[PDB]
């Protein structure tokens, strides 16, 4: 990986901007159910990563450019995640190319095990805080020397889940009838990548979690950090089981299936938001 | 650190030992610190130290592997063991274990000595595992971070009846009536990376997450062996008691390990 | 860049001793509030770390000599965090130098977020037990091959803070009529450089944590493997938000750092000198 400093991310956003004219305003990260987004995306140039020098590799994963809900957009398609041995400069890249080209708010969705036991499956938490389990046992993205012409040495992550974004994403749902599915939550990294034991899934609800995962969070630091506000929402693929004895187990097949299940809502959810933020 | 632990290097290794051993192993053994004893009741044995084997991780007396049969039954016992507060990789800890699975190794029985937590817990009790918090897992040092080896399993493995549940309850019995029930325990271990033991506020912090016993060790291995398959059963020896606040200031049980480890695997199920 | 063995914390050792004469028997890491502790030190030696063949580099750092309150001193102005991305040898070896040079007691400050909900913005927090989570995480800066010259493969940390400095600095403080500002409790690191979000606070709280800063504990494990007595106080600069819906920590530092110094200076000067 290509250190995610400003000279890296210059040349990276500067040939971007050579095969699209689009300024995108949001970013979108496609995680569990934003998985046919790119469809909905209009007058759109489809970037593929490997015509893009120095950008991460990860069918190839795609920036798509276009409008979306009468906004100018950038939604990438292929994740780079931690569990898969990636570098914090391989993450972090990506999300300060999005700021170089323009972008002010990222939507970014995932998949997660529902340790509040009021969830169901198939519902949709929005993060409205985080712990950062990696980043407190000193695997943090933002390990090393600061780059400081995106942020500062210690950011605040006061407010990292915008809190109007939050409202609206809530408003947005109770008036298309579907808010009983929408919660607002706690969301635990879990580095990864193995599913959480039921004595790890219990100390982590008795923490104060909602909803554990595996990914997420080292974004939202990356996009905090140089100023982007953030809205993410988990599905929930999964209930974690609490007791051992159970004989219920998280199902790679079943959390596919559940993410392409509410796929539909989801994307529907996202553009609705969207065309619902003040332009202009 | 070392080789990637992929089907090519590990089938390598499998192969370099079956030349020098025609002991086709059903149960793996891995002896904690102070439990070398649990090698002694094996028969017929052959013994091939680590030097031997080309690819597999070195100690830094040499580590062995010893083949032979304990109470009839066909067993690899590894003497020697590489602990991540060494400065091991994820590869040189989860290569062993997965070059037990293509021997053949359908269980793997682990032992290791533990600091007791919870507050009922003596001085040399068993502790079986019955469930683990990974803390190193949890925090981005998960032993499987990196590209998945699909030839030995998924990407996310589930860790659900990780300590097989059959096991622990045959474990039991067989301490009951072989008359030290009184010692058995079941019970969460927490790993802590090390090599510092526990501070009183980490340890009050540890029995509070629901953690019975904490070690340094084990938890990879676990997970190396769900996700390609093996059964596991693991046992932590309780060496010290841990002090919770700061204003508070073997060898016969290793034997008798030994024996619990002989007389489960005497009962074990045999198709 | 090196590691710290005995062979390359014995070559900077040397290196210092043929630069200074002061053989010291006190080290201090200055964090918040020790700031200025440099400028009272009496015939001063100051030794930049570029000056030191294989000390690590931060700039630019010094170690300075000289006499504090009566008693030779080393103080150490320039740390290496680990959320810069120094490496574990880099944090070590300043440590395992003083033991080397003579050192017998740590004095450490620092700066640190308030959990503990009776905290104020300003007040001093001794440590008396911390908890690692790097650490317990696999991040713990004694991972790798023990360097047997300075300490044993798992050292206990009892008595990490030595209980009879923390006794002297709460009768100092006391008796100087400040005892109103010192606590006595638990640190917790986080690896950081984030502040801890309030989901985090309120999770450490819960734990038993009073104080969350990003530093220190590598140190102190070092100086305990080792054999140095530990003192460590935190300088509360930030008040903990526990709930979502929510410069100030330089300038908190910079008031309570003539504070702060006084009183490391004065328990210096009532330290044992047999
Ligand atoms: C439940 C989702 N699993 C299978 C763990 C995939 C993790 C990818 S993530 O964290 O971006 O949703
Ligand atoms: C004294 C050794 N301690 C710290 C207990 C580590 C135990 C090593 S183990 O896990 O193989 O038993
Ligand atoms: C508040 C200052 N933080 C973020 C903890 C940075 C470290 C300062 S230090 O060295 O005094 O701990």
């Amino acid at each position: 990986s290509v250190t995610a400093n400003i000279e890296n991310v210059k040349k990276v956003a500067h040939h971007i901007q050579k095969l699209t004219s689009i300024v995108p305003e949001i970013g979108i990260i496609c995680g569990s159910g934003l998985g046919k987004l790119a469809d909905g995306v209009k007058d759109k140039i489809t970037i593929p990563y490997t015509k893009i020098p120095n950008f991460p590799q990860t069918h190839s994963g795609n920036l798509i450019f276009g409008t979306l809900s009468g906004r100018k957009v950038v939604v990438m398609q292929g994740r780079f995640h931690m569990y898969e041995g990636y570098s914090n400069d391989t993450v972090a890249l990506p999300i300060r190319v999005m700021k170089l080209l323009g972008v002010k708010i990222l939507m970014v969705s995932n998949a997660a095990g529902g340790l509040n036991r009021s969830l169901k499956l198939g519902d949709f938490v929005i993060l409205k805080d985080h712990i950062y389990l990696p980043g407190l046992g000193l695997n943090n993205i933002l390990v090393g020397p600061n780059q400081e012409a995106f942020g500062t040495r210690f950011p605040a992550l006061s407010n990292a889940y915008d809190r109007d974004l939050r409202k609206l994403a809530v408003q947005v749902a109770e008036e298309n009838g579907f808010g009983n599915l929408v919660h607002q939550g706690v969301y635990v990294m879990n580095g990864g990548p193995c599913y959480e034991t039921p004595a790890e899934c219990t100390m982590l609800l008795n923490m104060g979690c909602d909803v554990v995962g595996m990914s997420t969070i080292p974004e939202v630091v990356i996009a905090r950090h140089c100023g982007i506000q953030v809205f993410a929402v988990s599905l929930v693929t999964n209930i974690s089981v609490l007791d051992v004895e159970s004989d219920l187990k998280p199902n790679h097949e079943e959390v596919l299936a559940t993410g392409a299940q509410r796929a539909e809502l989801m994307q529907s959810w996202f553009e609705k938001i969207i065309e619902k933020l003040p332009k202009d």
